[PDB]
């Protein structure tokens, strides 16, 4: 974002009146009293979706964080403020990025009082490891990272983006609201903090969607995703070998393949992409023969015919971000918004109950879910007790990063011992 872009002021003039019509950013990041620049491009701000962090300031002064934090300057000086801002900024982030970027409806309060709390200079590496430089500590003259911040006093080098650029009639609340009612206004600044980072994440990820962008590992992406692939090959073999339906419907990715490739059924697919804002009608999408595979297809209810791969937006993680209308913003190599969980959508199923199930040729492994030859004949052999201590752990990654597991009411596992 070059530094001689103009910036639209009208929305400082109520804290800020007087200002000019005219400005740019460098004439703003001078006003603010001050990396090519501060602020960035919407393009930019969503590669570094992982680093936004709401701001509000309301005037002693209220700083409202898309954490849910409310700190108090004026009760606290500032010189402990900035002390509590470097650590929750270090504790939220860590995890997530290398920077931080303040994702604000500018009206005034919170740009000049960065200067409280915020230093800038060129980039730095931290003084204990190879990451950017996010933070200042005055006490060392030391820089450092998320990690290795404690103690320190001063965001250095953030990045900020005002949404109210974009272009928008009317407040925050009337624009938030109008596609989301999960976050009130409780007159707090965290409650505009929340806000706004709601309406971004609507506009750059709901409202529009760039599947072309990609995002760096920052946890078990790769394991999460071969797990997917196992249990989904797991999954829909036993379903047809169990209860042999004549066709199967495959709802979703355009570009899917055939998950059980050696599988006898007729294998016809439909094309859906991702649903970012509300979960699919049926209804629309709309099959009574045979079983239908919704594998990560989000609709409203499941037909009782189904194997169903859902994500549960609720999950904790450093993948899952919140997002917009009880959705959430799940980033795993892209980024893909995700409507709420509904556990009214699976009322005609009922939870896939897990086991392992292989037809391979063959501490000593007991369990009644291993469903193989050699546990049908009373001692499981090495082979498939190795195998199923790997399925069971990539079952759990799948489960832990949040996906959920759905079938058909009649789905019993006893009738697959005599596959055997
Ligand atoms: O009224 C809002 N916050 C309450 C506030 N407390 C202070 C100072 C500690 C005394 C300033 S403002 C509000 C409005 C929109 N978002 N939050
Ligand atoms: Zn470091
Ligand atoms: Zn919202
Ligand atoms: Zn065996």
């Amino acid at each position: 974002l070059s530094v001689d872009t103009k910036f639209k002021t009208e929305g400082l003039c109520v804290d800020i009146p007087g200002i000019p019509k005219d400005m740019t950013y460098r004439r703003l990041i001078s006003m603010m009293g001050f990396y090519p620049n501060m602020f960035i491009t919407r393009e930019e701000a969503i590669r570094h979706v992982r680093a936004w962090i709401g701001f509000d300031v309301e005037g002693p002064l209220q700083l409202g964080f898309s954490t849910g934090v409310n700190l108090v300057a004026v009760g606290l000086p500032w010189n402990v403020v900035r002390i509590k801002i470097v650590q929750m900024l270090s504790d939220t982030l860590k995890n997530l990025s290398d920077r931080v970027v303040f994702v604000l409806w500018a009206h005034g309060f919170e740009l000049t009082s960065m200067k409280y709390f915020v230093k800038i200079g060129p980039e730095r590496t931290c003084c204990l490891c190879d990451r950017r430089a996010t933070c200042f500590s005055t006490a060392s003259d030391t820089y450092a990272c998320w990690h290795h911040s404690i103690g320190f006093d001063y965001v250095y080098n953030p990045f900020m983006i005002d949404v109210q650029q974009w272009g928008f009639t009317g407040n925050l609340q009337s624009n938030h609201d109008l596609y989301c009612q999960v976050h009130g206004n409780a007159h707090v600044a965290s409650c505009d903090a929340i806000m706004t980072r709601c309406l971004a994440v609507h506009e750059c990820f709901v409202k529009r969607v760039d599947w072309t962008i990609e995002y760096p590992i920052i946890g078990d992406e790769l394991k999460i995703n071969a797990a997917c692939r196992k249990v989904q090959h797991m999954v829909v073999k036993a379903a047809l070998l169990a209860d042999k339906f004549p066709v199967l419907h495959d709802i979703g990715n355009p570009k899917a393949i055939k998950c059980v490739p050696q599988a006898d059924v007729e294998w016809k697919f439909y094309d859906a992409q991702p649903c970012s804002d509300k979960a699919y009608k049926i209804e629309e999408l709309f099959f009574t023969d045979g079983v239908c595979l919704f594998w990560n297809c989000n609709v409203d209810r499941y037909p009782a015919n189904s194997i169903v791969c859902r994500f549960d937006t609720r999950v904790l993680s450093n993948l899952n971000l919140p997002g917009c209308d009880g959705g959430s913003l799940y980033v795993n190599k892209h980024a893909f918004h995700t409507p709420a969980f509904d556990k009214s959508a699976f009322v005609n199923l009922k939870q896939l109950p897990f086991f392992y199930y292989s037809d391979s040729p063959c501490v000593p492994l007991k369990s009644a879910t291993c469903i193989t030859r050699c546990n049908l004949g009373g001692a499981v052999c090495r082979h498939h007790a190795n195998e199923y201590r790997l399925y069971l752990d990539a079952y759990n990654m799948m489960i832990s990063a949040g996906f959920s597991l759905w079938v058909y009411k009649q789905f019993d596992t006893y009738n697959l011992w005599n596959t055997f």
